[PDB]
DNA sequence: TCCAGATACACAAAAAAAAAAA
């Protein structure tokens, strides 16, 4: 059978060299003199790597003069040779992919020998037994592994972490941005718990049918765009444009949501609109998504075609990850979420911008004594807390008890936080507004 | 007959794609994998997807290793094809002019197969009716047509979403309505609370057996018939529609039910029927319908078609939603209640016209000593309370304590509102008349 | 693999009773 190799590559490598001076770094670290296969290929890069450790210039002429010193320019097939061997080369952009593939196929070739060499023995054991047989394997695997060595994936000594943590401890002291680091939310409370939403994560707000889960969404992605420069993407899967465009007219302009909806309205109410309406005009920083039933790949061809178009993201929210499809798996349910979940947490981690996906509750919640939500609460959603770098509920207390005397106050609980506190915060809720506000009493 | 292909389009694109990798981001969007039409071609696409999706570089190399590794280089023609295409691309100039030809031939193909294997499958009948034929046609067009409807859909900005809703809520400025922008239910309370029951929504109505749901949709029904000029359509999957009838006449002539029924009547009670029966001729805006076990696609079919005869429609009922069948979900029911009210919340959505979901409840209410319903208490009912727009319950205190004061009344708990306040309405209710009515009293 | 409906045993226990404390 024919070994495993790869001719052109090595052509390719030495092309690469030759036309190319200035990436002989990067090429140095990845092949040596014993991995090609050729023999005039071996000599020809032995020539070439001595030649570029003299210091001296590479070129064609000196390496043909060099092969002719050790009378080597016709064992290796001429200068004719080494010419189209420097006329074919591609480009040298890529010459550190090729010195890959000639490692690959040097490390598959020298594994399929040293399997060679453990089956020849057994077939004549010369006075071994089973346990020299045994221990003669792993000896020669781990020879043949131990040339490769991950990098820089190693275990590393205290030194040079706890140098870097100092360094980055200590570049920190300055400009300490308030606490926030990521997109304030608004909400001093949470921004003193969450530290606004860190990029590259997944947020989740989860809460019972009619608790102001939109409404939490919706202010956190207002006050993203009201503060930031780069667009905050909405995908309303649930409710058209509209509507979400009334809540908050609404919602900024202090009027009643109902009084807009019927058209009922005075002058001073107006006057509002027209201001809202004014500052909205002026920012435009704001996209919505009305489509019903995307698939995974659609959300993220729309969210990259608008990131390339500004330049970048600040937000973006999906309502909700229930409300996806994914056509290959519609016999399973449980499998299908999961994907869901994965791909969202894959498009934030690409994109490197915060994603708060809104997700249901079980209906077990309220068949028990104490109504306040857990991580179990949520649906078919093994993957949608594994793979969740922040958990928020929200719980309204006056929803199961009238009497409460925490009546008009909704309280936000942080089930999960990867690196930051878990606890609950307090809010002051005006539905007829759509809005949440900070608790300026007690 | 050869179906259609374009090979230059697709050697274009591969050409592009190797000369330069860094528009692969626009091509990704408009041309897959299975578009095209060779095989060989279809493999080297897979190749180069798998390579420009990880980053890496591509070139000749690269791609003809990836191709031999998996014993695929024989069937594409070699390194040669390759080369040939490499060299044959002058430039990517107009690269994404042949995506879109690419996309839009296999289109045609998968249309002129599907529309062999209509014409196949009715030369073959295998003993199904020609119902069935016509109906596989409708789904696997509607199919095809759902895919590629329009391209236009996207992340809209904020300017026309504010344009469009200044219009509308102009519009309604413009036109007072007493406060109701909806269809009149005949009840002020519920009017002022509700301000009507406003298009494109989801409207379910809940209680307990023996409570009047269906009288209260009935009445519902005949007030929009009576002040609308579109017609509603009423969809009776539980009683004929001659009991039906005579409640209404009873409702409307204010006439005993059970003389009705049984026929021992009065001369007065003749002369209101007679009047009834005048006003019914004279408006006649009431379709009903009383077949059992429809699917969703017959009832959309149904009201599709009765709109397009008159125009527009008003209304339209379900009593009730658990009597519906998806035969294709028959091995587990929630998932078939969940797509029959996804189904209902679509075509009220397409229609643009109110739709009420008659829903039963739970037995898990009577374990408890407060006998008011909750949302949870629907039966199957995730979707059911995550879907609708407007909840209400019906609670008559009589039935459970006979020695109440609140004797010979009713009360209606709207149990959520997305966009309104929840409360409760307290009416009178006439069993012998079948109808509820206002309630003057405190 | 989750969601929803329903019969039955067991945990006390929960309050209420209530005895009785006052
Ligand atoms: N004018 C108003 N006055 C009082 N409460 C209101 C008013 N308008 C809306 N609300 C309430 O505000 C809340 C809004 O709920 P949302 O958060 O928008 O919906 P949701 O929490 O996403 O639940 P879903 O999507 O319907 S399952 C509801 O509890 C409404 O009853
Ligand atoms: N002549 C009458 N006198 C007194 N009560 C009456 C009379 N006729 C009807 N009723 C009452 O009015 C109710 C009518 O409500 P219905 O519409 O039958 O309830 P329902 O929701 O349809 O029950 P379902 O369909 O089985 S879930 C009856 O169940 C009786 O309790
Ligand atoms: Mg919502
Ligand atoms: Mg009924």
């Amino acid at each position: 059978k024919v070994p495993p190799h790869s001719l052109e590559a090595e052509q390719s490598v030495i092309g690469g060299l030759l036309l190319d001076n200035e990436r002989w770094d990067t090429v140095s670290e990845h092949v040596m003199t014993q991995d090609f296969y050729s023999r005039p290929h071996r000599l020809i890069f032995d020539g070439v790597k001595s030649i570029l450790e003299a210091g001296k210039p590479l070129d064609l002429i000196t390496l043909s003069e060099y092969l002719e010193q050790r009378e080597q320019l016709e064992d290796v097939g001429g200068f004719a040779y080494l010419a189209d061997l420097a006329k074919n080369t591609p480009s040298a952009a890529n010459i550190n992919a090729y010195a890959e593939i000639v490692a690959e196929r040097a490390l598959v070739r020298n594994l399929i020998g040293v399997a060679n060499e453990i089956a020849d023995a057994g077939y004549d054991p010369q006075g071994r037994n089973a346990e020299d047989l045994l221990d003669l394997a792993e000896s020669k695997v781990f020879a043949i592994a131990e040339a490769r060595t991950s990098e820089n994936e190693g275990p590393k000594n205290v030194d040079s972490i706890l140098e870097r943590t100092l360094e980055r401890i200590e570049l920190l002291y300055k400009t300490p941005q308030d606490g926030v680091t990521g997109v304030n939310t608004g909400f001093t409370d949470l921004n003193k718990k969450t530290a606004g939403l860190q990029g590259s994560d997944l947020i989740i707000v989860a809460a019972r049918p009619s608790m102001g889960k939109t409404t939490f969404a919706m202010n956190l992605c207002e006050n993203a765009a009201m503060e930031q420069d780069k667009p905050v993407l909405i995908f309303s899967l649930e409710m058209p444009a509209e509507q979400i465009m009334m809540r908050m007219l609404a919602s900024l302009s202090r009027v009643d949501q109902t009084k807009i909806r019927t058209g009922q309205l005075d002058d001073e109410d107006w006057a509002r609109i027209s201001s809202t309406m004014g500052i909205l005009m002026e920012k435009k920083n704001m996209y919505i998504d009305d489509s019903s039933g995307l698939t995974p790949t659609e959300v993220r061809s729309r969210a990259r075609r608008i990131a390339r178009e500004h330049g970048g993201l600040s937000l973006i929210m999906v309502d909700y990850l229930q409300l996806m499809r994914v056509p290959a798996l519609t016999d399973n349910r449980t499998l299908e979420i999961a994907e869901i979940s994965r791909s969202l947490k894959a498009l934030a981690k690409e994109l490197n911008v915060p994603v708060v996906a809104l997700s249901q509750l079980n209906r077990s919640l309220e068949q028990r004594a104490d109504k306040r939500p857990v991580n179990s609460d949520l649906r078919e959603s093994g993957s949608i807390e594994q793979d969740a770098d922040l958990i928020m509920f929200i719980y309204r207390d006056e929803v199961y008890h009238p009497d409460s005397p925490l009546k008009g106050t909704a309280e936000i609980i942080i089930g999960k936080q990867r690196n930051g506190p878990i606890g609950s915060v307090r809010l002051t809720f005006q539905g007829h507004y759509s809005r949440f506000d900070n608790y300026a009493g007690p």
